[PDB]
């Protein structure tokens, strides 16, 4: 039953574009790349690989998850400093979206 | 003992509504759901649950709690980048309406 | 050495006034009292209560701090959606304000 | 195996400007200093160090590092007020820097 979530949800909301919600696009290959170091360096789990990637732009919250090598931490850092901007506006269009959305 | 700010704060600033705090709504529905998943999927009680769904969207922290699922993982993941938005825009006018208290 | 930090720039860009900054006067009082809870519930140090409080607005992270009575987890969400819209008005008075000294 | 994120990243985005990216320069200034406070006070490494004063300005998350002294711990809170403007605006221009470059 997370299916209203996932389909009134990251599905339904995330078809409202301007060229401007091509952010979406910017975001998608910056978590997947970011997913993919995290996998092979950290060694990590993919849920898991996704999961700190997720958390480094958005008050989610990491998990026990933290970056053990030097590597790790100081792409965190680079990855983390850019992303930040992009999770946020591509969060306020979506939430602009829910609300006309009823 | 923090009857204070119940009344002085959470049931006054809600009393000051425009178009824009339908987002109220949006989020309530967010939060209601996103508890009661964490409820039955991720075993906690209701106010774990429910201050895991908070954590989430807002910079707070959670402390010990964090998903142990897979299925919850995604289901933060997902939930996470829609709610965001609603606690941005929600804690911004909630926020000016203090400033017009005073 | 935080006083090159705390006179350069807590009270040395906080005296940047116009009337809209009476958010500051909201800020203090809010993360006041939210420190007193904390100090009376958590039973915490002053300093950790104050670290806590702040923590919640900003994104910070807590230490290994965190709310592990009802009330003090109950609160935490009350007070967090209040006082971020504070944190967040007065956070780019501050940083205007140093990008203002150069 | 970051490569693509140093160079194509916050060095990419750097050469990139206008005069209110004067901020880029505060928030070094800022976070330098915090990084030099936190390898003294605190007795970290350099790259942790750097870690946990980027940690309090963004949503990315302290991991086991957090302050444990009383000195360290009121440094956070005067920081963390000042850089959060800072970084917010930063990864903003970072941020639109990444869709011009689209
Ligand atoms: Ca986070
Ligand atoms: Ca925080
Ligand atoms: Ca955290």
């Amino acid at each position: 039953t997370l299916m209203f979530k996932r389909f009134f949800g990251a599905v339904r909301t995330s078809w409202r574009d301007p060229s401007t919600r091509g952010a979406v696009l910017s975001l998608a290959i910056i978590v997947t790349a970011a997913t993919i170091f995290y996998t092979l360096a950290e060694k990590w789990s993919v849920i898991d690989s996704l999961f700190y990637a997720v958390s480094v732009g958005l008050p989610m919250g990491n998990g026990p998850l933290s970056p053990t090598l030097t590597l790790s931490k100081i792409f965190t850092l680079v990855y983390a400093i850019l992303v930040v901007g992009l999770f946020v506006t591509v969060g306020g269009s979506l939430a602009s979206a829910i609300v006309q959305n009823n």
